[PDB]
This record gives structure tokens, sequence and C-alpha cells, in this order.
């Protein structure tokens, strides 16, 4: 498992944000440890919050 593994430096960051989103809080982690999401959070969080409602195959 060469090929893949932390494709872009910032994945890891977005993944850990992502799932403290979805299992508990989702803006205070966000304000704590980034503070400001900006557009580069939030268009990421936004798609990720409709699949975490309810993602359509």
């Amino acid at each position: 498992a060469s090929m893949g593994k932390s494709k872009e430096i910032s994945q890891d960051l977005r993944k850990r944000i992502v799932d403290l989103y979805k299992s508990g809080s989702s803006l205070g982690a966000i304000s704590k440890r980034l503070a400001v999401p900006r557009s580069s959070v939030q268009t990421i969080v936004r798609k990720y919050k409709h699949h975490g409602t309810t993602q359509h195959h």
C-alpha cells in the first residue's frame, strides 16, 4: 500500500475534522482548533453534511 496513503497534506486534517463533525462537536471542534473554517472547510463540510444525513446512490 504505497501508491495511495495520505494523498494531499491537508487530507488527514480534513478527515479528522469531518470525523469529529459527524460524531460529536461540529463547530466547537473547528472553532477551537482551526478557529476560522473559511470556504475551504465550509465547502467540504457542506457536501459531507449532505452525505452524513442521507447519501444517495
